[PDB]
């Protein structure tokens, strides 16, 4: 039962998404806002406004979102902010910088460099698939870009030094056993949110808004980077915050990248992506059919319904759903059918374009280069 | 009286140079050894039979060497380094790397990014005006190679997480209360020792034996690095350890680049040294005339005299004065003057060439680019 969203915006400090800021971004994009802001997906921001001020005036502003690299297959949650990304780069045709952070997983994991690279480059892959536009996105290494950019480290440095340890040590709880490739890296973290660390797209010039849309329980991380923001004559990256995608098995966890099962990666294929959400998708239904018609299921703790949430886009059938369900004439094998329908075109689809990604195309997006925007 | 170098080599576990290592330097050289070689002012050296051993199966390495960016004048003590690896260098016909550290001047000192780097580009004037040939030596800023080096930062990272926190308290005593950019910076300092950090002149290839002229007072930094080395596959950095170049003010300090007088600098005037030297050089000598007459110098504490040491070619001259001021023969006014007349040309001399020194010079030694050795 703890699931408490605005308890949380709350505490955080931060600002809760309402009609008045979905109009106004509807307005500026003259499109129909995204379901995850219709459905209070992401719910939480830091200066979106000054964001749309910049872009109704037509000054430009950029996304930046990241990725640890890794080995295992990468799994739908992992395509929240991926997805809401998308959106707003199509919706507003602005530039994206992605950061693979192989160097954190060579530090943190049991990687070797050259490894940590490996699945950076392929990870990448995954994020082409979702579409973004080539001439609009830049995935970058950090292994990589370092030694390319006459700005990036430059701002590592500037941010380095302005950052205390006990500012981390109380934020990432790093200890002296840990090595000193940790405790600075939350410099290489917080750089791309500074418009010049990419003078490759950008030339010089600082006065550039970045947005970045995250998770909501990821605020107190981004607080270090906002507030050396002005501190170095920079400004502050705006926040977008969304909810947390549970884990099959339940919503007391988000559980994870291990435990097969448990989570519906991008690599499932259409009959496993069907056994998995009918034999661990956590029901909230009732154990009898004639319990479940007297008394109903419970929406709130249903994950297969909470999937349907996200990927379900018609909003409309998703509240005959909710209803149906809820009142108990829609019995929770219904309810996985639904989700499984949705699931296995997305997924499947996913594969797909996977495929269509060659090493050329990489390279293009890995390549620092020049983009387009307002 | 707490001169001891040789119970210094010991406390270390370094080794002591001798006349084999010296004939083995002269032979595989064809010339004559350096003057600090021969009196013992480079005494220690870690390896450096390994660097023979390559170079007389015409096996190459390099040399580097660093300097820590500023404002003040910069003077002849910042000068015994870099002399013997201009010797070293010339006689080899080997590759030099100069790092400019003006990160560092930036992440302790209290510059402005911009400033730091600045000076890095001011005190490389003074490095040219050394000689170093152009097409053998290679001056850099942290600052500036960072970012164009496809090996540099990746060697920083591999350093990185190889050494601890605890590893660097214990070595420079860094506190919860400094910034993480110092914390981390020991890699930065580190990195140059290994060849591919400088793909431009190596291209791949780590077999190449890096060689590091240093104080002794230095060795217990340079551990540190050594220890890391293998622990990922790359050989380890020869040192030559020098002794301490005293301060005009007693023998006590090796003061400072502050307190005016104090160092004989590289922008002072003829005139100048002269008044330094005669007024401040402090002296071993006696009060009276008489009892220098009687008792004589004592050419172990007299700074003048030391001097002569590190720029007195001539091994027979020193010899001779030497010899008289200890037995009262020469008086220090006599000593002053001679050490006067070595420093007034050589000095002197560097401002001929620091002024030969233009801008599409230095640009050409910061360009990382081919050079030329075995």
């Amino acid at each position: 039962k703890g699931i408490d969203y605005d308890k949380l915006i709350v505490r955080f400090g931060s600002s809760k998404i309402d009609k008045e800021l979905i109009n106004r971004i509807e307005r500026a994009t003259g499109q129909r806002p995204h379901h995850f802001l219709r459905r209070g997906i992401f719910f939480s921001h830091r200066d979106m406004n000054q964001v749309l001020d910049a872009y109704e005036n037509k000054k430009p502003f950029y996304l930046y979102t990241g990725r640890g690299p890794s080995s295992e297959a990468m799994h739908v949650g992992h395509l929240i902010p991926f997805i809401f990304t998308k959106w707003l780069q199509d919706v507003f045709n602005v530039p994206l910088v992605i950061q693979m952070t192989d160097d954190e997983k060579y530090l943190w994991k049991d990687l070797t460099l050259d490894q940590a690279y490996s699945y950076a480059v392929e990870n990448a892959k995954d994020i082409i698939a979702c579409g973004f536009d080539i001439n609009k996105t830049f995935i970058f290494s950090d292994l990589d870009y370092m030694g390319m950019s006459s700005g990036f480290y430059k701002n590592v440095v500037k941010i380095q030094k302005h950052v205390t340890f006990n500012q981390v040590k109380g934020i990432f709880g790093f200890t002296d056993s840990d090595c000193i490739g940790k405790i600075s890296f939350p410099a290489i973290q917080a750089a791309p949110s500074f418009s010049n660390s990419f003078p490759q797209i950008f030339r010089d010039r600082t006065d550039i808004q970045c947005l970045i849309p995250c998770a909501i329980d990821q605020d107190p991380y981004f607080r270090m980077t906002r507030d050396v923001a002005p501190r170095i004559g920079y400004p502050k990256p705006a926040l977008l915050h969304s909810t947390f995608f549970p884990a099959l098995q339940g919503a007391q966890t988000k559980m994870s990248a291990s435990d097969p099962n448990s989570s519906i990666f991008l690599t499932d294929t259409a009959k496993q992506i069907k056994t998995k959400v009918n034999k661990h998708a956590f029901s909230g239904g009732r154990d009898t059919i004639e319990e479940h018609r007297q008394f109903g299921g419970n929406c709130d703790v249903d994950v297969s319904f909470m999937y349907l949430t996200f990927f379900l886009e018609d909003d409309d059938k998703l509240e005959q759903i909710r209803k149906d369900y809820t009142s108990g004439a829609m019995l929770t094998g219904e309810l996985k059918k639904a989700l499984i329908e949705v699931l296995q075109p997305l997924i499947a689809e996913h594969q797909a374009r996977r495929k269509e990604v060659t090493d050329e195309i990489v390279k293009e997006f890995m390549t620092p280069r020049k983009l387009s925007f307002d």
